């Protein structure tokens, strides 16, 4: 009978087209079935990089480190290389522009004990915050696979994570990336030197498709390759 | 001192382009200043038509008539003129396709006493539900102006309406109409033979512009005219 996970290697063409190497993982929520071009890489655990802003946001909200999505976190006045980082931000814009220093301050206020407890409660990756509490998702020991990202995102979608419903609704709002009359994408990018990510889901009228992709050494290719797979599968026009 | 409200009649060109007549009202949240092509019409009261799905959704959720945005309201099997109505819906798709019969069922469950009490607590228009409990926003006594729509929407945006924060967040999610890297639109269309509406807001990185437009005897002109004003004011590209 049918399998929970099927391999579709025709998606490799979308990586080959860009001389890229990576994995796309899709989960059809109605059918309760997943699809990927590479089942091995789909289960390979990598640094989450800025995809960690999803659980980090949830924890900061649930503990009151972030009061709501409108609270302003003032620029500390240090000029950094990414220009959009050198300004005041709220939760919405800090996630949109992947503003690392804003989330590093969240993480310090959360603190290591609560961060580790919350990641265990979330069943998140290898749950390992070794390193600095304000950088482990960038250069420490935490590792999460694409299928583990799907599992985490499905819990978030269904408000099943062990944080308040309010925290989950606000983070799903902050994840909003694109919407029109055909679909809604809620997602988060991530970039580290060796790995780039895009994880999230596509809401349709009568189904949800969760996705998690990563690729070696990326940036716009993360969304472009993912969208080529979504188009091939007729999920988006 | 500066004016809270200013009239810009140059926007009339976007109406007369289509041999149309109406009002657009804009509110700049950061500046606390409003702009309109027609100050008198901005404050005249009209039937809300399907813009009433915003307060109706809020009330149905707060009273538990609708449990959440996933609850399915099955098609009653009656083939109606609008094809997208002849199917099962949840709150998200019922608002997207303006599915009148789903919301009439909400209104019947809410009932006259609780509907009137809620609209009073919302300060919603003339607070008058005279007419049929399940059609007064289409052919009964309720009236609201464009500036009153703005004031109601600002309360919703800030979670200041009387109902639970949860109900307000769910309805703001259901109002999602369009999103990209430049802006987010949360809005609701309204149509009756007499009046057409588009009300909502545009979220930018560091500001939000509320809008309410109505126009005589309409359909796509509602959004098209509003966007021509937003483009003229450099709110959207
Ligand atoms: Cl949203």
């Amino acid at each position: 009978g049918p399998k929970e996970w099927q391999e579709n290697k025709s998606w490799n063409a979308h990586f080959t087209e860009h001389k890229s190497q990576g994995v796309v993982v899709l989960w059809n929520e109605n059918k309760q079935q997943g699809f990927t071009n590479n089942l091995k890489r789909a289960n390979q655990a990598f640094l989450p990089a800025s995809t960690f802003k999803i659980p980090n946001s949830l924890i900061a909200l649930d503990l009151g480190v972030v009061k709501d999505e409108h609270q302003v976190f003032k620029w500390d006045g240090q000029t950094r290389d990414i220009a959009t980082w050198n300004r005041d931000h709220n939760l919405i814009t800090a996630m949109k522009y992947s503003v690392v220093p804003v989330y590093q301050e969240f993480a310090r206020q959360i603190g290591e004990a609560r961060m580790s407890k919350m990641l265990h409660a979330f069943d998140y990756g290898n749950e390992d915050i070794s390193g600095n509490v304000d950088s482990f998702w960038l250069d420490g020991g935490i590792r999460i696979s694409a299928t583990e990202q799907i599992s985490f995102l499905r819990k978030l979608y269904h408000n099943k994570l062990h944080v308040s419903e309010r925290s989950q609704r606000i983070v799903k709002q902050a994840m909003l990336t694109e919407a029109n009359g055909d679909y809604i994408i809620r997602a988060k990018t991530g970039y580290s030197p060796k790995i780039g990510w895009w994880v999230g889901w596509v809401e349709l009228d009568d189904n949800v498709w969760f996705f998690a992709m990563n690729m070696d050494m990326p940036l716009g290719l993360r969304q472009a390759i993912t969208k080529e797979v979504l188009k091939q599968e007729k999920i988006i026009p």
